């Protein structure tokens, strides 16, 4: 309790090309809900979705439908209950 869980670009690797945001539906200073998704990112190999599985606090977002994020480097920072996902 106290600690926002950050989204990172990981649908590639850390040296491969890199991939940009095909849904949207948050955001910054927003909430996320078990149905509202943060983040999808859709690529020629898979299809990826960010769910939530909570209600979680998003406070701020650059990379938008157009925008490409890339591996090493978090993209968002939300509050979810304790996830194993990232910790």
């Amino acid at each position: 309790m106290g600690q926002v869980v950050q989204f990172k670009l990981s649908d590639i690797g850390e040296g491969i090309r890199e991939v940009t945001v095909k849904e949207w539906y948050v955001k910054e200073g927003d909430t996320v809900s078990q149905f509202d998704s943060i983040c999808e990112v859709q690529s020629d190999k898979a299809s990826v979705t960010i769910t939530s599985r909570y209600d979680g606090v998003i406070k701020k977002l650059y990379y938008n439908l157009d925008d490409i994020a890339y591996v090493g480097k978090p993209l968002v920072d939300i509050e979810t209950e304790a996830l194993k996902d990232l910790e």
